[PDB]
């Protein structure tokens, strides 16, 4: 009887940060309550000032990371305010039935709904909007995020020993298809509704115009670079709701990687680069051993450095010359 | 001595159905006899009435699923009737030597041939036509299918315990490259031979115009939706002879998945989405837990919902509110 | 103290061949010394005579395969002669810190540098140039290769038993983006520097014009086909620094495959085709069982047979009719 279970309310945070949670469950199963408000909004996605009409869960691209444990119930209150113009819903890849919840969560502007589902499978999973007839348009306008369902006894390595992270970040990667005119300039629009047939044409090229982390070119750089210290254990959850990606930590590795994100499987060890298929979330665990700047990229390097799929870590601490050193610094001959 | 072995003749069925077979072998090794007749034919592949000159094994796209057991011999009589115009052959990825059989099976119109090979490796495998100099044109005109080589003791999970399916379906996914004129309309042709240089140009874009299950947009919907009941164990074999795909059962999971299709490896558990590389067959096992409509898609959602790579399951049975429920149905605030 | 370790100097060879090494380490940890000279040079990449300005490590596309053992130190002297025009550096995916060495190895024409790093993780790994602001242009001009870090006790199968190869080859796969004019002809250039904005435009299409093994269409055919004998155990290392590939041995299999190339993981067995993500090296082990010609391809067959990603093995020895035979040779009805 679900009414006898504890309820706990989560207050979400903006990506790439993740709300507070316990890796090993400190209670029995709970109903974990979340609220998200859909926001259609203009977003500037690149250095040139290209502006799109984004569709968001909770104001961000990606939507926030939700965290529960296996066999918890997730109860989501989904709000579509009357300041929006479109019908929306939500499909959780973590859930079982009704198109992942999509069939039960159709909300017009001015409506809300509450969905409950049991988190029966541990892993990181995509969630996304999926309104009948409009699915890729909503997804590729930014309306996707992820949910992490931890095993009740936390993460384990390939031998069944505990893995405990000190820090966690969520990197949502988004493919955008901004319509272009024959000369190649982006076509701008006043409303989200304006784009439709041109949005379909741009998508059908299968060639994104931008591929970004956390909603914009350079979002995870500068003052917004990810941080860690030498010796810290970091889990990076990465999702892509529509298109394959291949993450790589330049200067590091994925020490333990669940490329397709499901924790009942042993992790792959010592990865340089890993493939996360479109429609999937994956997770990589790394212990930093060197200080300095690292680039975290999609290792199609065109997609990274021309189209936007690159972020930075800034790592503090002690340099280890046994691991790497310049024997003879660049100089003339 | 092969002449001392039992011979058994299989009568193939049209995809997505699969001919009768036993999961656990009830006899010793056999010579399993198959016959396929090549058919070049016009096919209408979309709702708009786009017509291509398809090249088929046995009249269908994909070709039918063949099923044997490890260490059986497959004996295929391949018939190219004189009503066809092109030379064809067959490459089995399950086979060892002679380009998978391609070098030994070149048949002009009005010829036939019989190939035998030993099925030494268990798994699902692609087969396709591959005539020298014309390989991608034949493959992307529909001339591919798959073969399943079951272990003699059937399928096993990651712990070595039996997995038994109640139903099996074969989903062949096909990328088509219909030539277009400068304005973007499809160029139509009277003969298969007509297309050649324009077919090459269209392929070189690396951008399919259509991506379909079972030969056409909407083929696995309506009266032709896949079916199951709550509690049934279903194996879905999925192939793509030329291009990567990422299957996903919307509202379900792959409980056990062999993404690259080879049964001596343990399955991956609890997949949301899995990558089947081009030139590979994969297999996913799921036990249905909820009734209703499910969408089975390539989770590049553009490829699914714009280009055609989507089918449906219709599932009968009892709804489980513990797994999912609408707490508050969509309503105004 | 590194100064107390043996030093051993390696003399590299041109791909697809690999310098001499021992699978099981016959010494303790060593400093393994390598020298590479950067060469910007014109290369003809196809049958039509298309000429690009390539950027190479040691004169070849790919750069040579380096081979060490786990916990060796790699010491690379990297030379940028004053006959080149561009700044270059090197990022080793095998290394830890400083962008894989990229931050410590920036050499202008007329400079050299010496980098040392400890090879802490066993596997095959990509290395590539990566100068700030110019990364995909250098990589897709050919400036990448791979390094193999063998476990000190050699390779093992999925049960922990030894796997010993008799022959090893290195197949580097390169995506090129040759700029085209509006009519579709390649734009030619006098200097590497000439291309820049047009190179960026061509890359942003995400559609390579050529995809080649060992630097050119047909490079691994004819007198330069790979060779083996029936019964020989062959390891094929395959890298792709920028874009996904899906290798397949037509007429064979990958008996043991590390698709993402990291030897602490068990291999996948009996693969038909495997996905190596862009930015990764992988390795496949096969024992040949049949003589004749095999085609080794990227199994996007358009990429293989139209764009150039195909090579051949020529295999000597005895045909096994139990594995495959023509029962009835192609003939009329
Ligand atoms: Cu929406
Ligand atoms: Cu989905
Ligand atoms: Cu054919
Ligand atoms: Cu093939
Ligand atoms: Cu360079
Ligand atoms: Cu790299």
């Amino acid at each position: 009887d679900i009414s006898t279970l504890p309820r706990v309310k989560v207050d979400l945070v903006k990506p790439p940060f993740v709300h507070a949670h316990d890796q090993v469950a400190k209670t029995g199963p709970r109903v974990v309550e979340f609220t998200m408000t859909i926001e259609e909004k203009k977003l500037v996605i690149d250095r040139e000032g290209t502006e799109i009409h984004a569709m968001t869960f909770n104001g961000s691209v990606p939507g926030p990371l939700m965290v529960v444990h296996e066999n918890d119930y997730v109860e989501l209150r989904l709000i579509n305010p009357d300041t929006n113009t479109l019908l929306h819903n939500i499909d959780f890849h973590a859930a079982t039935g009704a198109l992942g919840g999509g069939a039960l969560t159709q909300v017009n502007p001015g409506e809300e709904t509450t969905l409950r589902f049991k988190a029966t499978k541990p892993g990181v999973f995509v969630y996304h909007c999926a309104p009948e007839g409009m699915v890729p348009w909503h997804v590729t306008s930014g309306m996707n995020g992820a949910i992490m369902v931890l095993p009740r006894d936390g993460l384990k390595d390939e031998k069944g020993q505990p893995l405990t992270y000190d820090k966690i970040y969520y990197v949502g990667e988004q493919d955008f298809y901004v319509p272009k005119d024959e000369a190649g300039n982006y076509k701008k629009y006043e409303t989200p509704g304006e784009a439709y047939e041109d949005a379909v044409k741009a998508m059908r090229t299968l060639t994104p115009t931008h591929i970004v982390f956390n909603g914009a070119v350079g979002a995870l750089t500068g003052d917004h670079a990810l941080t860690a210290a030498v010796g810290e254990r970091v889990l990076v959850v990465h999702s892509q709701a529509n298109r394959d990606t291949r993450p790589h930590l330049i200067g590091g590795h994925g020490d333990y990687v669940w490329a397709t994100g499901k924790f009942r499987n042993p992790p792959d060890l010592d990865q340089e680069t890993w493939l996360i298929p479109g429609g999937t979330a994956g997770a990589a665990f790394y212990t930093f051993r060197q200080p300095g700047v690292y680039a975290y990229v999609n290792h199609n390097l065109i997609e990274a450095f021309e189209l936007g799929a690159a972020g930075h870590f800034k790592v503090t601490g002690e340099w280890n010359d046994d691991l790497m050193t310049s024997v003879v610094k660049p100089a003339s001959m």
